[PDB]
């Protein structure tokens, strides 16, 4: 009942996905405290490093693991917060922020704390400038996750606006630039803000589409606010008074419109003499994120489960 | 350039459309007060009766003409109120209500008055109970033809909820019941509320999609609202809304099936909901081909 | 504790409240099925008198009766499916119209029947004018509303069309024998929406605490989240907003007169809505109906 | 007259306002290329250093002048960016960024460049770590100065949430911190995020209240939004919004007491939060007296 409408975007996968997914995953299964075997198995099932390689297929060969580690740990935390109140979730996230900047050593007895620490240390050690560029976008993401807006009345327009942060658009962009060693100037970024905003809705909604059942479930099982159902699928379903599945099919078509928009905005940037080689590398990178994201969402067992 | 997405519905026109169209067009040409032979021609090509037959293809052969005459005069009046101030238009349609009720005689020298009077008298003579039943729906609409809107911040959900209560669609719905001789019980009409709301939105959004081009010139339409909430062109919005409409057609069938899967469907209801199906496909063909949205 | 801001509206109470209250409350106690029950402690007849201080002396009992049964029926409904109740009320409508006879062994039925027969026997034409308003309300008390993202503007627009408030409006016209022409009943659309909104928000302000015993959908919660202030702070701001609607009421009135003349009826009606707003406020502040 | 509701807050002006205003105004009168005598009288009568001392009455005595200079050049530039295109404007501010950084040398023949350059060099000389601390907030403000406003459906909650994140207000908070010598850690800052959000909103709405008539000659303001949402006049809306501002004032006091009650109120934060309180009362006095809102 969810045949993806046609797209001109073809995703790519990083050639070293096999290797990277091996180390990363082993690492977490080794240091991350698992509730039980049933959890560590589902962990391996989600395929977090394959998402990373799907998202950043053109990443440099020695930087793709950094990306798989950060997204993995963020996913792991992402779920943890669902059983917490906005207040608890916020405190959990806030203690990790100083640790991410490396201003507070981690309680080595708490995996989430030293994992976060080592990871960011590893990245700064590899490339400080770019590493540091990911810090505030990650912090932006983290604070959106438990933001009070999560409960206030919100239509499609306002939701897409809040989702940009909660989906971590900026974090992914900076992660992509870091991983590809793609440096852009403070004026090259400004030139692509419409492109980034457009891409953020696409990532967000495609994810909302496939993660709806999972969220509907934790909605009825997790914490009252932590697992609050906040998604475009529910919003559009209610606004149009159709089923969630109908909403998915309409939202999917809308995503294609954002894809067209992406192509149009890029041609625009290219039309006016503004498309620099770095930007070309970037905008094409965003496309990979949108297609990679969709492909993973269509397959991962993280979205096909109880 | 706007290509409609696939649909299980298809437009249908009343069998006697040719016959009735001549009958009703003639009558108004004979009685309506067109300012010139130009407007007359324009009127003939507008074919208000052909549109009516497109919307009520299932109307009874001897009732369909009442429907074309009613919409024809309402439409002529609609177009007429355009060139009238709001205070003027209101008193204009307001004088026609007692006349429509038959409580007040018409000045046989003012055509709108005697045409309205005679039309309603003829409707009651055919089916008093059913004619009386569409009095208020017509009046609610006539009074709406002249009131304002008063702008306010409004999103997709708000706009759609507002169109679900569109009195114009309620009129079309009531007039169709009269045309088909469908005497629905309050109990029957209550169980058909979701379907009616669903249908009303589809007719309204399809209008929006095709009227956008026209309306845009110098405000409240699903096309502009969706484009700004999703930050896409109006044209992209039209394509998404079109798919949404196909979703409402699917909801329509699901709802009809659920009503039937229960001991709720009724002979009248079965005919009623199918009638709505044709109003939706009918309205889409009209929106796609009417001059009302041209240029 | 929550000081309502200054108001130029003074509520009044119907002269016969005491006489009407005994009769109607008595009549219901001597006929209604709700077994223990704080009925005579429940305004109902006294609340109706706060809303229609100027109802005709021989029609006030009709209003108290209509609202008492509607509110008791509304109280019942909470014990039945949205369809057991839907059918429940859907049965009463033909009885209400006089078409169907009442099962004389069923309280709600003969009371419904007797009541409407009385109203028609007193003022047939006007009694019929409110048949629909009541039907809208009854049908409206069992239906379900589909959840939707609702901001303050959406919520307020919704309350502008509150069927309960439209019922109070029509019933007031009936109770005061005010016969408005569709022309006049078109000249006050704004005054009515503004009044309905005022009645609704005042109820919201006072019912918030009890209601929180829970989803909600109240201006209090909606404004607190949009402005990110406590519910108590939202009540104050909403209360001022209410004083602004009171002010707008006086403006829409002064305007109407200055316009194509008020009318003796409209002058009466409009003063009536004012009593509903002020009356509704005093009632909201004192009813146990909002007690925790 | 509006008649502002009671407030436990009051406006205060920096003790050295006369001195600093004369000093700063003088500097710009000598260096800034004013088109004509009328532009010079307008500049002195607008008193930007005076406004600045009203916002940061608690600034350290030897730092208030930097704030006056920074806000003065920023607003002179602001008024200028309106007479040039988004591209001319963006290129204009983008050229000043590396210069404000001290990375590009100014062309001494162009006032705005050496004025900007010398200004940031002096700030760094006085407190380089703190001066470096306000670079981004200023650049974020500068870039926002030429940004294109997205017109979309927006209710009260949406508009306020949007104002909670105003870059101009973050600039004010950042500049105040520099002016008060308040070196607050990221952790201390995070503790007052609800206070900053609350404050930013108060500032924006009070501006909204007083700038409305001028805005009324894509109007995005709380006055129009609340007026349409509650269906009242703009004047009534201003009135309700003002009360809402006093509620945000009480909220500010409650958040400050919590901060202390949880043992999280350091000396700097106590100084900071009181600073914000004067930004609210100061902005209010300014909004009621500035010619920028005349007509
Ligand atoms: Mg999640
Ligand atoms: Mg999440
Ligand atoms: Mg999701």
């Amino acid at each position: 009942s969810l045949e993806p409408p046609p797209s001109t975007f073809q995703p790519l996968c990083h050639p070293l996905v096999e290797e990277v997914s091996k180390e990363v995953d082993g690492y977490f299964l080794q240091h991350w405290n698992f509730p039980n075997e049933k959890a560590r198995k589902k962990f391996v099932a989600a395929g977090f490093s394959r998402v990373t390689c799907l998202y950043f297929p053109k990443a440099l060969d020695d930087r793709i693991h950094f990306a798989c580690r950060l997204l993995t740990v963020l996913f792991l935390i992402d779920d943890l917060l669902e059983y917490m109140s906005f207040e608890e979730g916020s405190a959990y996230n806030e203690k990790l922020i100083p640790i991410s900047r490396g201003d507070v050593l981690p309680d080595r007895s708490i995996p989430v704390e030293y994992i976060i620490y080592d990871l960011w240390e590893s990245m700064r050690a590899h490339d400080r400038e770019m590493a540091d560029e990911i810090l505030e976008p990650v912090f932006l993401f983290m604070r959106a996750q438990t933001d009070r807006t999560r409960a206030r009345p919100m239509g499609l327009g306002g939701y897409l606006e809040y989702r940009e942060r909660d989906v971590g658009k900026e974090l992914l962009a900076a992660l992509m630039r870091f991983s590809m060693g793609l440096k852009l100037s403070p004026s090259e970024l400004q030139r692509v803000r419409e492109i980034d905003a457009n891409c953020s809705k696409h990532l967000s909604v495609v994810n909302d589409i496939y993660s709806y059942e999972k969220e509907l479930y934790t909605s009825k099982t997790a914490h009252s606010e932590g697992g609050i159902l906040c998604t475009s699928v529910q919003i559009l379903a209610q606004e149009a008074d159709v089923t969630a599945e109908a909403a998915k099919r309409v939202l999917f078509v809308m995503c294609r419109e954002w894809e067209l928009r992406h192509q149009l905005l890029v041609a625009r940037l290219s039309a006016e003499g503004l498309e620099t080689p770095g930007l070309a590398a970037y905008v094409e990178g965003l496309e990979y994120q949108m297609s990679g994201n969709e492909l993973w969402s269509q397959t991962t067992l993280r979205y096909s489960v109880v």
